[PDB]
């Protein structure tokens, strides 16, 4: 496989554009050895084939001066949702495409299929628009499974892994960083990935055009917490002073934000019991 142009580094490792036609290739850190151990546990083993989660071609240990670790995937030329959302501006049809896309992601993630084909539960527990991609058919994908958990129906089996990697400190439960999330309990992870998908909801939400406005893009929390806030920082904003990101009242004079508002008020409850489930939000966005 020829590394043509490398497109990005980061907090664990590099990805590239390469040629095996076109593929993308994150070459990790060996700092995160866990992470790729863990994603190459997922994708070979669990066999995720889904038009909402980056699709899997191999995985490999190899040369370059020394003993790297690469994950490949499909290359996706228009890359995160995260830079997508600073580069352009989405209206109705463009943007409910995509949150649809990433909720059908996530609940298929979500759910235990059984079956021949089947697989387990699976949580996230990373989800960011920096870990969604836009595919070049207006779809997006869910990708970065290095932090995975998974539940097993059959066995009641919870599957945690042992990465000592924590996911975006910005897009954190309170139930995280308040240390009181209930780790024997497969669904408060999945209460966790909710949490986080009120985050996209909201960064996607403001890039939408309504009575010919828009908000720039800006990241949860931009107000409140530093780039890069750190654990301490996240723990004043969400638990004891309860914030949330704020409503544009421009929402409020169209009828598709209207009913994403809807969304992200049941995505942020502390309570996390009383947050939507994917299936749930998927139904919605239809
Ligand atoms: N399959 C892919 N195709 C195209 N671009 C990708 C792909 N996977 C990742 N990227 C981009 O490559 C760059 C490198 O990012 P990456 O190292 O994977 O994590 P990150 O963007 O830094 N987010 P984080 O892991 O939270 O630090 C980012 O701009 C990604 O959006
Ligand atoms: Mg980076
Ligand atoms: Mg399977
Ligand atoms: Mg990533
Ligand atoms: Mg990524
Ligand atoms: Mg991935
Ligand atoms: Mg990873
Ligand atoms: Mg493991
Ligand atoms: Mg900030």
């Amino acid at each position: 496989i020829t590394l043509l142009e490398c497109v990005g580094k980061g907090r664990y490792g590099e990805v590239w554009r390469g040629s095996w036609e076109n593929v993308a290739v994150k070459i990790f850190s060996s700092r995160d050895e866990k992470s790729w151990f863990r994603e190459t546990e997922l994708y070979n083993t669990v066999m995720l084939r889904h038009e909402n989660i980056l699709g899997f071609i191999a995985s490999d240990m190899t040369s370059r001066h020394s003993t790297q670790l690469w994950l490949i995937t499909h290359y996706h030329e228009m890359g995160s949702l995260y830079d997508y959302l600073q580069l352009t501006t989405l209206d109705t049809v463009s943007c409910l495409r995509i949150v649809l896309s990433i909720a059908s992601g996530l609940a298929h993630l979500h759910i235990e299929i059984f079956g021949t084909q089947g697989k387990p539960a699976i949580a996230h527990r990373d989800l960011k628009s920096k870990n969604i991609l836009v595919k070049k058919n207006g779809q997006c994908c869910i990708a970065d499974l290095g932090l995975a958990v998974m539940h097993s129906q059959s066995t009641n089996q919870l599957d945690v892994g042992n990465n000592p990697r924590v996911g975006t400190k910005r897009y954190m439960a309170p139930e995280v960083l308040d240390e009181t999330i209930q780790v024997d309990c497969f669904d408060s992870y999945k209460r966790v990935d909710i949490w986080a998908f009120g985050l996209v909801l909201w960064e996607v939400a403001r890039r939408m055009v309504s009575n010919g406005i828009v908000e720039d893009y800006k990241p949860p929390f931009y107000d409140v917490v530093p780039n890069d806030p750190s654990f301490e920082d996240m723990r004043k904003v969400v638990c004891v002073d309860q914030q949330r990101p704020n409503i544009p009242n421009r929402w409020f004079s169209d009828p598709t934000l209207t009913s994403l508002a809807k969304l992200m008020k049941e995505c942020w409850y502390q309570n996390p019991s009383a947050r939507l489930t994917a299936l749930r939000i998927a139904a919605t966005l239809t």
